[PDB]
């Protein structure tokens, strides 16, 4: 997370951390609890190569990374079959926890958007995670969860930003319909936030609009953060999650 | 280059090395002289972001990198308009030298293939360059140009291989029609070889079948090297090059 | 710390962590509380070059580095004037805290040895710290304080051990009388443990025998850990600490 | 070498490169040819730990490292017995080549100084090598041999300077009688120059005044390069070298 600050303990109870086995269970991506037994994340976090589930754990909302881990095992990893790169799209996956979580006040699900929802350019959206605080700058110990408000930028506008200072034909679409742009030169997600939630408040309800997916660097000029657009994948999600 | 060996001084007169301005003029990509004033390379070597022409130089065939440099300024960089990631394709670019080179017998052009050439398996093909000699393993000083003979694999055969050990649906095509596959677990191209020539001997003449483009690591199981297919882009090449 | 295990929360209440200002207040050396207002540590942690007082802080006994820091400013760094390299000796220094520590049962001073105590082999001694868990191997988050029981040996055997497999003349003293040696191929202090305490239980009282100083690698054959022999410097210490 | 300039191809015919076996025969220290069968270098380059002869090669003077290698095996490594740390001193060693070298125009021995020569300030002196060109900055390909003219500083003056901005007591001698000091903030040897020659033009002959030994960083204020004083060890050298 670039800009923004430490998240208050009461906020973002759906934020999760994905751990990879090694000399310790190291954070490598974010995710959200969308159901007591399912976590939504980015496909590029766990794919396209198939890995061993024994080497993966999930950690539920935690104020500081590593401090009081209660790692949860995963029984299934479901990666969108269209996925193989973030730029091509379909950057979305589901992890089934071995057991339902006993859901509470500091840990509970985020609500997915209705099939209609648009999230117009200039709305209140927040992205959260334990990722880098700038290009090539790790979040320092004790690794607090970070939050930052980012402005939505509608797709065509965002796609045109991405053509500025690049060779790509203006007719070539870079920002796809299954994606969504947010952020600017001061507020953005970064490496290690991948797979985590972009949420927006609408009618007093937090809806997860996006999954942190990709972009060119973090908070670079004319390169807003790119998210997988959740509404686009609702039908696929509900094929697995109650 | 993975596997293979140091090239003889006579061979591959069209091989060039791309240099970026820094603490020294460092090699970053390969290329081939296809016309006394034009170099064929990979788009991902120079794009998709537009960079400064003054930060770039071309070195013509040289047995050891850096030893007897004679760097050539470039007057313009032409990247295929469809390009923005190597996986999406159109990974091909052209460099116009400020001046034609005084063609030699140590330096001269490679022949482009006729549009009809398919380069089927069994064809004798070589890739060359000064890239890494294995994953994360640098070519050591004095940086001899290396060469390696790689077996060609049909696109659809290569496509299936990239689905082994991957989540990606069988209906999702990874190896595209503008691509070509070559190499195995002992012979392949690598980081630093990008942009360089895959050439095959056809009825006595060496034709450039491909441009080193991408792949999953180097010489990994079920992950043949992927090249931009030169035939596919002949019309685009011919629009610029005499 | 190499070998051994996480310290129980009630143990080693005199252990401290020295922090250097940066992107965060990063642990760089250990120390020990020897008086409510004085920390004992290694000279090579703070010298031979004089650094800015304002770039240093002291952290008292924590289970886990960084998580609930209460950083303390220092008013004086006093380095033994004989010191310039650990290999030569006098590797000892004192930090005066701006204000006295209000001691409890989780934070309090360690007792210094009488001048007469030689800490012969067979004595039960532990070294504690947040240092590397092996050669070139960082302590993993969440950075628990570690402890290891290490065998004390005599100076003459430690000196001779260091000549083993080395060119140095047998008549050249490497391990000097102001040093003390402990550890083996399985139990040792390491980088990041420097300046921290080696303590032994004598007559049911814990006495600080040494200050982590140097050695060749950690837990290497014939290279035991070398500590500054605290008894050697009692007079100097007592010029400053009441 | 911090800085100076590339050496002219006719200069310093006695300079040698020491190479350690690995992925390639990598330069790690310099040395000088003082006899057709003996190389003079620094002790810390080959000790104090005894290493295997098979892992070492000597390369005679090359204009550019690695390009025309003709590696020479060593049959004896002789390390001064007083040595264990560069800062304590006796940082001098001898390599006996397996076979004598056939002296050329481009390769010949450097003359040792008469015991009487003190090398006062104001003498024309050069240090040479393929070491770093600044703190943590490698010599770039093609690795030209560098030379820099360095100002000699008297021992007592240099010793005093090493106390500037340090805690070390004034009556503690840092720069010893078997050392010599040279360089300033624009001119110094550096990592990788270790073991190489400091030479001075005296009465029409180049004499080797010093062997590159140590210093606090390279070209830092009040921290001139420290060399092993050759005259101090003439007896020891002549015990081995005809
Ligand atoms: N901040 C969100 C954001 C969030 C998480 C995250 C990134 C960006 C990464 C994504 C990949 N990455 C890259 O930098 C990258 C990979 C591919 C491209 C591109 C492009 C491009 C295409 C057309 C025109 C211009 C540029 O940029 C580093 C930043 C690392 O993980
Ligand atoms: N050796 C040719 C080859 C030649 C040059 C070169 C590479 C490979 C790179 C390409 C990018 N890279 C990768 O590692 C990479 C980037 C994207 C993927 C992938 C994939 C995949 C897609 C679908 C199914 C399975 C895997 O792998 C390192 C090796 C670096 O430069
Ligand atoms: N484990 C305690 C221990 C505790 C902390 C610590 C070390 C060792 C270091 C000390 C320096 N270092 C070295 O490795 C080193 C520096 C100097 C020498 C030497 C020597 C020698 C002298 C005579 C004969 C043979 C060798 O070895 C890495 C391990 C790093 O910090
Ligand atoms: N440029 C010659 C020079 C030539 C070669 C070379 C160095 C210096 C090194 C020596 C070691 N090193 C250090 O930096 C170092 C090791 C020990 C000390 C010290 C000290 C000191 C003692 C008393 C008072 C003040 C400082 O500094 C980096 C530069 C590495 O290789």
């Amino acid at each position: 997370i670039v800009g923004g600050q430490e998240a208050p303990r009461s906020k973002w109870p759906w934020q999760v951390s994905l751990r990879v086995h090694g000399p310790y269970w190291m954070h490598f991506c974010g995710g959200s609890l969308i159901h007591p037994q399912w976590v939504l994340t980015a496909a590029h976090c766990v794919g396209p190569d198939v890995k061993d589930l024994a080497a993966l754990r999930v950690q539920l909302r935690e104020q500081h990374l590593y401090y009081q881990d209660q790692l949860l095992p995963v029984s299934r990893i479901i990666v969108h079959p269209q996925f193989y790169t973030a730029q091509i799209g379909a950057d979305i996956a589901l992890l089934e926890l071995e057991e339902p979580v006993k859901v509470s006040s500091h840990v509970h699900t985020v609500t997915l958007p209705p099939a209609s929802e648009t999230f117009p350019p200039g709305m209140p959206c927040w992205v959260t995670g334990w990722g880098d605080v700038d290009n090539d700058e790790r979040l320092p110990p004790p690794f607090p969860l970070k939050q930052v408000k980012v402005p939505i930028m509608e797709n065509h506008i965002c796609d045109a930003k991405y053509h500025l200072g690049a060779y790509t034909g203006d007719d070539v679409r870079i920002v796809r319909d299954d994606m969504l742009c947010a952020g600017n030169t001061r507020r953005d997600s970064c490496q290690g936030d991948s797979g985590g939630p972009l949420v927006c408040k609408v009618n007093g309800t937090w809806l997860q609009a996006g999954v942190v997916s990709w972009g060119e660097g973090c908070a670079q000029p004319n390169r807003p953060g790119i998210y997988t657009r959740v509404t686009y994948y609702l039908d696929w999600i509900h094929h697995y999650v109650p």
